[PDB]
């Protein structure tokens, strides 16, 4: 059984984090983004995973090479030449997805986080004997996504419309399970899976949708990255609560790597992820933030609703809030305030950053 992960490019919308590591390698909840999906694929018996990418794969071959041996799984890159769309790279990796076993393959959107009930999706797939299965989840604004109108009891989808006028409340969750026959409806040309391939399969009465249990989020923009960690950590509390840390210094759900250190007098939480090798000194306040590998938060600093990149340094009594994104190896001096700062890697912040909402929503004029 095979799987393909639609990655895309390096990730412009996630700068300055993606100036150091490509989109699938950026840490989410203390492990590289791509590992959340590769681990879920291995759990259901996938033996090879193809990364449909846009860039030179040498930059991430060192990362995957250890995870290949560690997870006992094969990872190959399928770099495209020209923009092939969302169904194009499915045909560019036709030789890698079809081994002759006749078994279906998974297709995952790399920007999507969920619980991945792939085992239940596999038995759902065999039950209806259809050509393609897709996961669906409800949202409040089904207009920024692609609505899947479907019939109950069977799950057969009736149409796959994109950028719709309320046509339904279920949307494509970016988790596909496709039979080998799907690859016959895709040419080796730029083609869109949501506009062409899925409507065809629905017309042939062979497209089925399964309601996705649990959380779902498309972490494209860093604002959704903060919301994504909250939903993930809530899922972790329900499935395996012992993986979250607790104590008098903890409020809500906090995920601390085993090699991180927390000094006395801290107040960490809610919705905080502290990466490996981190040093949180005394009297630090962290909330709704991601602290990546190897950063140091000095005494009495207060970080909220922000993302501190790898190997950054936050000075004593520094105050970081309101979606501040620090790149790799950013040094924030003592007693500095940052509101909405977006700092390129390796920079030293010696002056305050003042980009509040009232400031930005007033500079429009
Ligand atoms: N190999 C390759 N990958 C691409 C390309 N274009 C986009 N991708 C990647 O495929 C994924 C889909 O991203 P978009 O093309 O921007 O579509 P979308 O607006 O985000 O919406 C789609 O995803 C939602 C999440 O499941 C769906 O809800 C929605 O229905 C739709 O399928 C992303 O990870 C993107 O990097 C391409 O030309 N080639």
């Amino acid at each position: 059984m095979k799987a393909l992960i639609l990655v895309g490019g390096f990730g412009t919308r996630l700068r300055p984090l993606t100036l150091s590591f490509p989109k699938p390698l950026v840490d989410f909840a203390n492990k590289p983004m791509i590992l959340h999906q590769i681990e879920a694929l291995k759990a259901v018996g996938v033996d090879e995973v193809v990364l449909a990418i846009n860039y030179q794969p040498e930059v991430m071959l060192n990362f995957l090479k250890d995870f290949e041996t560690k997870l006992e799984i094969k990872i190959t890159c399928s770099q495209e030449t020209e923009p092939l769309g969302t169904a194009g790279p499915l045909a560019l990796a036709r030789d890698k997805l079809l081994d002759g076993s006749g078994e279906p393959f998974f297709v995952l959107n790399s920007d999507v986080i969920s619980e991945y009930p792939l085992k239940e999706m596999l038995e759902f797939h065999k039950s209806h004997g259809g050509e393609a299965s897709i996961m669906v989840t409800k949202v409040d604004e089904p207009s920024k996504y692609g609505v899947v109108v479907m019939e109950e009891s069977t799950g057969r989808v009736e149409k796959f419309v994109e950028k719709p006028l309320y046509v339904g409340n279920k949307i494509n969750a970016g988790i596909y399970l496709l039979n080998p026959s799907v690859l016959d409806k895709i040419e080796l040309r730029p083609t869109s899976i949501e506009k062409e391939t899925f409507p065809k399969i629905a017309a042939a009465q062979g497209l089925y949708a399964m309601v996705l249990p649990g959380f779902w989020m498309d972490i494209g923009q860093p604002r959704d990255y903060i919301t994504g960690l909250r939903l993930y950590l809530d899922s972790l509390r329900k499935k395996s609560p012992a993986k979250l840390t607790s104590g008098p210094h903890i409020v809500g759900n906090v995920l601390v790597d085993e090699t991180a250190t927390i000094g006395e007098g801290c107040l960490i939480g809610p919705d905080v992820a502290i990466g490996p090798g981190c040093i949180v000194e005394s009297g630090v306040r962290l909330s709704r933030c991601t602290v990546m590998r190897g950063v140091r938060i000095k005494k009495h600093a207060c970080i909220s609703s922000s993302i501190i990149g790898w190997h950054s340094t936050v000075g004593q009594w520094a105050r970081i809030e309101n979606m501040t994104i620090l790149g790799e190896d950013v040094h924030v001096s003592d007693e500095i305030y940052s509101n909405g700062g977006v700092v390129l890697p390796h920079k030293e912040i010696k002056s305050n950053i003042l980009k509040p909402e009232i400031v930005m929503k007033l500079a429009a004029a």
